[PDB]
């Protein structure tokens, strides 16, 4: 059946604004997974994960008896996927059971390892979200093979349908860089968002860069896939050399006996895939990457030996059953064990990116000094492992469970314990009434609160206003914060905060995080008054001011928006039209295309636009809450051409006089282009629409606010 | 960006199943259309509709200064998408303002019409939708240009996104047939479901059969398309002759002066498309179809013109200025007068679908009639209009407002009115336990309420058990609802009714429609008490019975379920694998995914397969309300292939013994192959669920007994 995307291939998706719907969703609408989570006896879980390690079933019988390297490689894997760029991709959601990472090449045969996790996972019900067992499972595999783990936090909701993600443009699984479609361009430089070198690859190629067996060339590709996934040399090293303790890789035969992945297979091999005819097709037989290393003398128990085999050897090139370049120790004794057979033992083996360990002078260094102190190895990989599976989860307060560590790591983007009585309603209203009382506008207090909460994004569950982050390096001095400006706004707000706490009995005091939102309520309820309408804007107190020296500002430079539509803001020119990043944006902040409609209608009338810009100011009653956006852009009476300077700006004029009313960019004008954002302009720009319009904006106003309340 | 149907496009969309979610709705959760068109003014609508029809715009003028001709053909194309075989497409949704309808090339133009009515639509805002305001517009420019319409229904909510129609394969705009996407084969046979002749047309070619002018083979797609859209012989040339009673077609120049469709066009056409280069693009110059025709004397009035045309000359074959097949009159005056222009007159013209109203020997019995009768023609249109426009509304009871004709018409399926006191709570139990001392099985019970209840479809809101059509023909004779079981069911609950009848006082009775939908309630109450779980099944009484003379038989065959997975039925062999053919149904009967997964998983195990197979009953307590398909589906103990005799049925075998535990379809084993499919499953499967499972069936059961039951 041919489709609106065959048909018109470059319009933009908004049905990325509306998954994860209640119809999809086989949970009641009451269902709470935190609840459920809280009640699972956690301990009998890992009693039987434990069992689990060492009970092998002949359908893919366990390498040494033991599946720890598996599922050490299958929670990797379900963590690996995410990038710093976006926030998207990791362990979170649990969409390594979907398509289409379930049938990523790099994710061969672990459909093997999450049918094994059946059993407990039917045992324990909705108590235990596959999304949490798969990283846990990681964590007992860790523990049963003598590893200390830093701990462990449930929470991680199932979800029910694929995440909508750019992996890509490429048509090839694995294709080699500088296709019609490669993500590579200039010096090896890889395209934001990606954070892979190939289509179907975690972070990088085994053999090499592009299958070319250099270690040196591979570190490049190594430092560069990690940091985007928030990973220092350090840490880098420590999970490598940490993973590759454990375990095999699998390429007994020929790549060409592997059949479809499971998106591909018949109906009859129920959810599994890559069917090999070679030998048994399994155990001994088994192929997966197509190489044959195993990497220690004790491949189920922690050790050191990783770095002792790495260091104690001179390696050669040579080539797995099935023509994957690996390397062999010279001149070494079979020391190592088969998976399978007593009596054969194996010379140590290495992939191109473990000898990177070695080979780059900076990952030498940190790699001697693991391998000279172990301990300091067991506790760089400990951290790592957490952090890494982990990085996704969002705020502490989303933490559940006994084994949640205690340490508050920089990463965490930690917000403080609150210790004191929070404002009560009539605070807030006195609190609203001094900042409307200081001369603060509408545009100041609605551009500084939108500012604050608008970092958020539902990907990693980073950002938001919780913090006060704004204050600090480097959002202070982010060009779309405006930051001269917002240092006028912040110097005024904290003398009013300064006053408040001073007057105040009993230890209350208000948060200039609390602030910052307060005043933007009171902006939006001064802009409804503006129009003839009083409203009270939601607010609920509890956010805390982060310090400079709780904040990595490293890390916080992901956060910075580049494009904000909503602001009307484009940093530079981009491959992408604005439309596309504007709705890329809302899916961020969890923004259905309804309430991103309404958001952005709003903000334009309230004078939110960076620089105050005339763009999408489709009204006479600036810093008034009208849908005057709507009603303009849909009047047939204005006629809308590009500018001869900039074709991404449009003029709108008087189709009878030919007068100029107003400018547009294409995030403004695509609510009266795109056809179901017409539908929804419509109803906004309709004569019944001023009170829904107005209702409606305060909604989505407030649920901006508190994206980052998991403390409620 | 490389997309999961770019990785696997055969694979199943369960995306169709979660579309028109509260999430892409801009209205409230408790807004009700019904409600807010009951205090429309509609009186008020209508005369600035006739208001409108002389307002000629700059941007699109008027022909002959009035838009009746246009409004009229918008109206026509709304509901002109309609198909019988699935009841998909119509102007029930107002489907033509989005993609792809928008910009189907026989809609060319109509984007001019639409925004003609945004001023309307605006001043009245969600008490009129876009749906209802398309037809009441057609109707007001036959009321203006001096036709007395049959009446008007209100109460067509509007949608917010594109329907998922397969409007068919081919992937070129109007491809003519016996390309690699065919929708014709052997003797000019159309594929179901489709009712238009080439992609991107309302119903047949104007210029004739692939755009040869033959009016007697284009007779034969008229009649096979229109049959295919409800209408017989009679409607059909009522219609078209009535229609073409009015306006003119467009084609003044070439049609390579024409730019992109709507959803292909820059975003400063503000949703428009079709903009030409020829001329002034517009008015006297316009191009929309690129044939020029006008059919009578007086375009802008109701007359007797069109067939004193058809019959009073000969017809000479010619070509538009745009190069297209149409006819004139041999030695005729120019009496027909232009658009634009008071100083030209005009020979007049015929399309070749026209001239088939005269030259297909059928069709020329009827026109001579209605040329000699013309108070027979303006009937036969007004009715046939009336039917057009409202075949997709669904029963009666849905339609709104003071102009809805008091005439019941056949093609409504009508339900007579309930005129007697209707059972209570007491009666409603003692029915019950009448129907289970009976003898009646869990698997009649079931099975024969399944039957009754499951004709439904949303589409056109035809079908369900109201009206107890199970027992008429061709319903008691379909293959699926197993005509020898169901009669001797259809009998025994007779016998149980015609007692309780006549047992009451007060007038009070049941009507076998109810009886049918409680002996299935009680057939339910059954199987989880033959579980160990106490269940009430919810139950609303107030169906009533039709009479075989309120059902028209050749109307009720395209209701007939020729592939039902739900009782794992298929009637043939079809080029559709059954997966899809299963979500195809369950999108019909308006189940989300896990309504789908729930409901079948539950009637596998309650017996209501045809021909009591054994395919997919995976359990050892049948008629017992239990998880069990789940359960024993997801059961990795059991490995599944393809049978030898047939590739669609699969074996289940023990993995250790190789004993036969188990048969199953496709329909059966998908829930255990799809990713999202077995995610599902996986939930009612689990140790904690059933409860869950039983609770959830029992409301989907529910869901499916109530689809038609509008008059609540
Ligand atoms: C440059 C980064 C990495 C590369 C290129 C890489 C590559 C590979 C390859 C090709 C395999 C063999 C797959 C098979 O044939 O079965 C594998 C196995 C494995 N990897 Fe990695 N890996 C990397 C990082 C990591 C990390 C960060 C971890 C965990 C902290 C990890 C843990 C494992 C384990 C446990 C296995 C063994 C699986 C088993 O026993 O079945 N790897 N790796
Ligand atoms: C065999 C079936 C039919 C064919 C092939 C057909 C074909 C056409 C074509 C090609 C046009 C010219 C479009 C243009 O260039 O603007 C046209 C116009 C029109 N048709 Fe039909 N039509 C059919 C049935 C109908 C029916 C059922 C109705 C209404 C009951 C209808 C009412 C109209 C009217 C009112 C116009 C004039 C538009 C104007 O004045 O702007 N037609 N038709
Ligand atoms: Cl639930
Ligand atoms: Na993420
Ligand atoms: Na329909």
């Amino acid at each position: 059946g041919t489709s609106n995307r065959d048909w018109w291939p470059n319009q933009l998706d908004l049905s990325i604004l509306h998954r994860h719907s209640s119809l999809s969703d086989p949970m009641g609408k009451d269902f709470n997974y935190a609840q459920a989570f809280e009640k699972l006896d956690l301990a009998a879980v890992k009693r039987d994960l434990h069992a689990l390690m060492t009970t092998s079933q002949d359908w893919w019988p366990a390498d040494f008896g033991h599946y720890g390297g598996l599922f050490i490689r299958m929670a990797w894997h379900s963590a690996g996927t995410y990038r710093t760029a976006d926030g998207r991709g990791g362990a979170g959601e649990g969409q390594q059971r979907f398509a289409p990472l379930n049938s990523w090449p790099d994710n061969a045969n672990l459909d093997k390892a999450r049918r094994l996790l059946w059993p407990i996972k039917q045992k324990y019900g909705r108590a235990i979200s596959w999304a949490d067992l798969l990283i846990l499972t990681g964590n007992v595999a860790l523990e049963s093979m003598g590893f200390k783990t830093f701990g462990f936090a449930g929470g991680r909701a199932d979800t029910w349908e694929p995440e909508d993600v750019y992996w890509g443009s490429e048509k090839i699984w694995l294709e080699l860089s500088g296709g019609p479609n490669s993500r590579y361009s200039g010096d090896r430089q890889l395209e934001n968002p990606l954070a892979a070198v190939q289509m179907g690859l975690i972070y990088v190629n085994p053999e090499g860069p592009d299958g070319n067996p250099d270690p040196v060339a591979a570190a490049r590709d190594i430092r560069d896939t990690f940091a985007r996934m928030a990973m220092n040399d350090e840490e880098t090293v420590a999970l490598i050399a940490g993973g590759h303790t454990f375990g095999k890789t699998h390429g007994a035969g020929p790549a060409s006996n592997v059949g479809a992945e499971p998106e591909a297979a018949g109906i009859e091999a129920q959810g599994l895939g890559w069917k090999s005819a070679y030998r048994t097709g399994k155990g001994a037989d088994a192929i997966t990457s197509g190489l044959e290393v195993t990497w220690t003398t004790t491949p189920t128990q922690w050790s050191h030996n990783f770095f002792e085999n790495l260091f104690g050897y001179e390696w050669e090139l040579t080539k797995s059953p099935a023509g994957a370049h690996q390397w062999v120790a010279k001149g070494a004794d079979a020391v190592i064990p088969d998976a399978f057979d007593p009596s054969k033992k194996h010379r140590p083996t290495m992939l191109t990116t473990d000898l990177s360990l070695r080979f780059d002078p900076a990952y030498e260094k940190i790699s001697r000094r693991f391998h000279e102190n172990p301990e300091q190895f067991a506790d760089a990989f400990a951290r790592a492992w957490f952090k890494l599976t982990h990085r996704d989860m969002g705020p502490r307060a989303r933490y559940l469970g006994p084994e949640v560590p205690a340490e508050v790591l920089l990463w965490q983007d930690p917000i403080p314990a609150v210790d004191h009585p929070l404002i009560d309603a009539a605070d807030a209203a006195e609190l609203k009434a001094k900042v409307l009382a200081s001369g603060l506008t509408v545009s100041q207090l609605v551009s500084t609160a939108w500012a604050a909460a608008s970092t958020f994004r539902g990907s990693d569950k980073r950002g938001g206003a919780n913090g006060a982050r704004i204050r600090l390096a480097p959002q202070k001095d982010w060009e779309a914060n405006q930051p001269e400006q917002l240092a006028a706004v912040l110097e005024t707000l904290e003398a009013i905060r300064t006053a408040f706490n001073g007057a105040q009995r009993g230890g209350k005091q208000v948060s200039l995080a609390d602030l910052i939102v307060l005043a933007g309520c009171a902006g939006v309820e001064q802009a409804a008054k503006n129009a003839g309408h009083a409203v009270t804007v939601p607010f609920a107190p509890g956010r805390a001011d982060a310090s400079q020296e709780q904040t990595d500002v490293e890390s916080m430079a992901v956060l910075e928006p580049v494009a904000d539509g909503f602001r009307n803001y484009l940093k530079g020119k981009y491959r992408v039209p604005a439309e596309v990043l504007l709705v890329d944006k809302a899916q961020l902040l969890t923004l259905s295309a309804p309430e991103m409609t309404v958001l952005l209608g709003g903000l334009r009338v309230l004078g939110a636009n960076v620089g105050q810009s005339r763009h999408g100011v489709f009204t006479a009653r600036e810093q008034a809450l009208t849908n005057d956006f709507f009603v303009n852009l849909l009047d047939m009476g204005t006629e809308w051409k590009p500018t001869a300077a900039d074709a991404d700006v449009f003029e709108g004029r008087d189709r009878a006089t030919g007068e100029l009313k107003w400018t547009g960019t294409r995030v403004d004008l695509v609510f009266g282009s795109h056809s179901q954002l017409r539908a929804l302009a419509e109803v906004y720009g309709s004569a019944d629409a001023q009170e829904k319009f107005v209702r409606d904006f305060v909604a989505v106003w407030n649920k901006v606010m508190n994206l980052d309340r998991f403390d409620l």
